[PDB]
């Protein structure tokens, strides 16, 4: 009757979309990679391109959501579909069945093409009480999971599209429904186990006063409990938003590693970022991490627009100075809808990293020259150095040149290239 399809992976998104679907009483199956109404689940903007073909292809009443959907124009430029539903569709999944089964017009957050233009439809938010997740049989082929905890952030960095998404207010998940989501996820075959949505140390958090450490802490104790503490991790941590009590609490019943996001260490790229940290907070926030003998992990962004030779030296004087346990690298991806985004569409290749000169012409553009430089120096930055040999180097050479394909990949969608 109706199928959920999302690509790759079994992402947390889709299950809930199915499950909302059979708690509404329809016949549900949710694979990975047909039915009278598919409902497809997209989660990148390179997934527009990569399944345009097979998704202009499937029959029958097809509604895409995910992601993607805040720049509904590119996806029904790339997608020849029925209906895209915006933002949170909890509440939106029966009326997308009633249309498919209603005027599609009266969807809030729906958006449709017609032969005099676009149809489009804002947005709404749904109660953070919804149906439990579909749970494939081979959940445990897949971390395992990543539940969402609590929905909105706060935060303004321009390479989120979250609090665009979810809206900037934090609405957090009651905790029996988490208890009761992993215990039924754990049941199913799920081993590993992350928290997501927003910035982690959100969870219970309010508007007054910001953030809670006790329900934090309550939330990962009652979730290692059902998971064993080995088995869990908080993803997305700020520097601006730890104290002692949440890393003792992260230290006690997480894998105990402390996943900072400092994305730069120029304080001009840090407000270009709209970050609203500087590197002093990154210091402190890892000197803090150490003292309750935490292990720590660091993300950084290279690439981004505006960025010269100078930002990229103080990012790496900077990530060699914290000395971290692990270090990631990812370059600059320009979301549709977000800040950067918008400005990028508009930056020509002159000015972006990804299409500027590099200094070796092995590298195919200077932003992944940057990338593959940071990604070198931090096995001789890090707390445990390794011996860096041609296997190595050969690897982090394949995951900058993969990373620029993507990027420049997304970057020419954006624009309409
Ligand atoms: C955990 C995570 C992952 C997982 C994948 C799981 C997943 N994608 O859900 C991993 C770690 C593998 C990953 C990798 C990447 N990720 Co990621 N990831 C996340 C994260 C933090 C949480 C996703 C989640 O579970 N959300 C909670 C659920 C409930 O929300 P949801 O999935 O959006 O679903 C809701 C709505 O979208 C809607 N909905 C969803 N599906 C459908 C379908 C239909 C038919 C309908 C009607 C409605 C609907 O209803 C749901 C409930 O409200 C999000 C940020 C976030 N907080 O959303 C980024 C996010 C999805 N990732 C992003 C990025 C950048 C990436 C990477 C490309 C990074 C990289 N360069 O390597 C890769 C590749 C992703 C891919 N699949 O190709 C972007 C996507 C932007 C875009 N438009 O392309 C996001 C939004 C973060 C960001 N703003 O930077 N990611
Ligand atoms: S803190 Fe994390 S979730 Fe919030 S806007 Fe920044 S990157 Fe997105
Ligand atoms: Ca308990
Ligand atoms: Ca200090």
């Amino acid at each position: 009757r109706v199928v959920v399809l999302t690509p790759e992976h079994y992402t947390y998104g889709s299950m809930l979309i199915a499950g909302v679907l059979r708690d509404l009483g329809y016949s549900v199956e949710l694979r990975k990679g047909g039915a009278d109404v598919v409902f497809i689940s997209l989660q990148s903007t390179i997934h527009l391109l990569r399944y345009r073909d097979i998704i202009n292809n499937i029959r029958g009443f097809r509604v895409v959501g995910g992601p993607v959907s805040m720049d509904p124009e590119l996806v029904l430029r790339h997608l020849d579909v029925d209906l895209v539903i915006q933002g949170e569709g909890e509440d939106k999944v029966g009326m997308a069945m009633e249309v498919a089964s209603l005027d599609a017009s009266e969807i809030p957050g729906a958006a449709f093409k017609s032969p005099e233009g676009f149809i489009i439809n804002e947005p709404a938010r749904c109660s953070m009480k919804r149906a439990l997740p579909l749970v494939p049989a081979d959940i445990s082929q897949e971390a395992s999971v990543y539940i969402e905890t609590h929905r909105g952030c706060p935060g303004n960095c321009t390479f989120c599209q979250v609090p665009e998404f979810f809206g900037r207010e934090v609405r957090s998940r009651p905790l029996e429904d988490i208890i009761r989501e992993v215990r039924e996820l754990r049941k199913s075959g799920a081993r590993r186990f992350a928290i997501s949505g927003g910035t982690g140390t959100l969870y219970g958090s309010s508007r007054f006063r910001g953030i809670d450490e006790d329900a934090f802490t309550e939330l990962l104790r009652e979730i290692s409990e059902i998971t064993g503490p080995r088995n869990l991790t908080v993803p997305d941590i700020r520097v601006d938003m730890v104290t002692p009590e949440i890393l003792d609490a992260i230290s006690e019943y997480t894998n105990g590693w402390v996943f900072y996001g400092i994305e730069s260490g120029s304080r001009r790229i840090l407000r270009r970022m709209k970050k609203g940290i500087k590197p002093g907070d990154v210091i402190e926030a890892v000197e803090l991490a150490r003292e309750h003998n935490l292990k720590v992990a660091g993300s950084f962004i290279v690439g981004y627009p505006g960025e010269d030779e100078r930002d990229h030296e103080e990012t790496l004087e900077l990530a060699d100075e914290l000395m971290l346990d692990d270090y990631f690298v990812s370059i600059a991806e320009p979301i549709p809808g977000t800040e950067l985004g918008d400005e990028v569409k508009g930056l020509e290749d002159e000015d972006n990293p990804v299409f500027m000169e590099p200094s070796d012409r092995k590298f195919r553009s200077l932003a992944e020259e940057r990338a593959f430089g940071f990604m070198l120096d931090s096995y001789v930055f890090r707390s445990m150095p390794i011996p860096v040999t041609d296997e190595l180097l050969r690897s982090l050479k394949k995951e900058a040149r993969d990373q620029q394909e993507h990027i420049e990949t997304v970057t020419r969608m954006l624009k309409r290239e």
